[PDB]
């Protein structure tokens, strides 16, 4: 039983990290690159990049704790707690050399603490489509002159009483299609089959709850990061952001400039939030080139 | 056939206005005062203030179109379309004299245009707990350092594909309790019995949909008021806002000073959104004193 199709030459496997059984898909040879997905998705969002990267690198794509086929965390869902799991997972496979890190959406939240605290273990960093949790997220408007905003899910998912689980249960496929397409610039890349796969995966009760616990921990992650951010990142970093509807535009690079000394960014026109699927080829190309320099 | 208990000496009745049958509760004698409820509730939110006002006033409390026992509007749900219905209803009972207006929450949205277009018809005005729809609402934050903001429902309710009705159907009783209490400071007044009453009213399918149609017309209402705001209100007005969790605090009066020449404002400590219920004694006293001047 696999929730998503594994590409040729890759292996679906599990590893215990601090008592928590983590699922991942792994292939390739060479220095290690870890790819970390975001909300609504799983390791599978990288399935197009992974065979290309695996020509020059060892590639590992974990499911975040509680999501996909990984067990929920036993400590908690703030960035610092989850980052321990992802760091220790990567160390098992690259204990003698730095590794590269590519992260999308809440993968950023869940990896930034381990990067800033183990800078010598990270060779190069790619961050795409999510603010690092800090005071800036408090400025994002709740409502726009065009209709619903793109960040009101922060409060919906953070709300207590299990509000999001209760309202979305029974309607997981419907809600996820609306959520994805409303943050997408190009909706045609999400077939009905792909949406069925993602919806069945996050509809598992523990995965549905886990998805929102990351947001229930968001303010704790902001407070954690106010102390972490006294140390700027020193490794080579690239940011990617969509330039169309759902994309973060210039905010991604401009925020990262406050955290990183050596940073380059790109904004991809015609693309929204789901860069690996909406703009697979140009994103794949910029990732591979940046990590191969 | 009453969704809520009519107070002693009042009558539940209906008036056809522009093809639309509006429900209302009415009692008392003297100059007319109209009380307009907001989202999540009906005329019944006024049922404690009405017996007191009726000692000196003719009091009418209609259900907004689509909500309570009132038919949906045949024109639409923008502030200027709904305000026609309420102006016409009031003027059937007060054709020869100005009347007083008290509005709560989206009652403000649905009365402001008729007040500015017919200033000689409004003797005194009391607005509580809502922004008048304008560009200020596009700066309300999606997310706060305390947690979920109070205004993210703007985007939730406005979202297309009938997102809100689709998620909330079958869970209307659960959602109303969460929504009401999360916007309250004095939550203990929302007994299960009272929550049952309001939930069975807005859970009527055309009422659940009507509820969100007001938010789907909000951007139109914003654009309508942009023209109308070029003329400031000339009649004595009072604003009330909660000072506690769910209250709008100083925003209510500060925004109203841009719209009204003659305006006094009160912030009530320990009270959130639902002033008639959370803080009946101070609120009723404030409204009665203001209107009797
Ligand atoms: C993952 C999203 C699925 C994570 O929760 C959020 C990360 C990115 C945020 C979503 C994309 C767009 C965000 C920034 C746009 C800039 C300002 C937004 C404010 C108002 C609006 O137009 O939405
Ligand atoms: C009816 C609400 C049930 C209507 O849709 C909205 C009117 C009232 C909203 C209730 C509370 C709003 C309180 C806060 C206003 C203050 C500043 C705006 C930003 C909100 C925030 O949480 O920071």
């Amino acid at each position: 039983a696999e929730e998503f199709p594994v590409p040729n030459g890759f292996e679906s496997a599990y590893r215990e990290v601090d008592g928590v059984k983590l699922h991942y898909v792994k292939g390739g040879q060479g220095p290690l690159v870890m790819l970390v997905h975001g909300f609504g998705q799983t390791w599978y969002e990288w399935h197009q990049l992974m065979p290309e990267l695996a020509k020059r690198f060892t590639v590992i794509a974990p499911d975040l704790p509680g999501l996909g086929q990984s067990e929920p965390p036993k400590t908690g869902y703030s960035g610092e707690q989850v980052a321990v799991y992802l760091h220790k997972l990567a160390r098992q496979f690259s204990p003698d050399r730095p590794f590269d890190l590519v992260a999308h959406d809440i993968g950023i939240w869940n990896t930034y603490p381990m990067v800033v605290k183990n800078q010598a273990d990270i060779a190069r960093l790619v961050y795409m489509q999510a603010p690092i949790p800090d005071a800036r997220i408090y400025r994002f408007p709740a409502f726009t002159a065009q209709g619903e905003s793109l960040v009101w899910h922060f409060s919906f998912f953070a709300a207590d009483d299990r509000l999001a689980e209760t309202l979305i249960a029974g309607k997981e496929r419907f809600f996820l299609e609306h959520f994805i397409k409303s943050h997408a610039s190009n909706t045609e890349v999400f077939s009905e089959r792909l949406l069925d796969l993602y919806a069945r995966s996050y509809a598992k009760p523990h995965s549905l709850n886990a998805s929102f616990e990351y947001y229930r921990a968001l303010n704790e992650s902001v407070r954690q990061n106010a102390e972490l951010a006294k140390t700027r990142l020193q490794m080579p970093t690239m940011t990617l952001a969509g330039g169309g509807h759902g994309g973060m535009g210039t905010f991604q690079l401009e925020q990262m400039k406050a955290y990183a000394e050596d940073v380059e960014g790109h904004v991809l026109p015609g693309c929204g939030h789901w860069l690996p699927e909406e703009c697979a080829a140009p994103m794949n190309r910029l990732v591979i080139d940046f990590l191969s320099r």
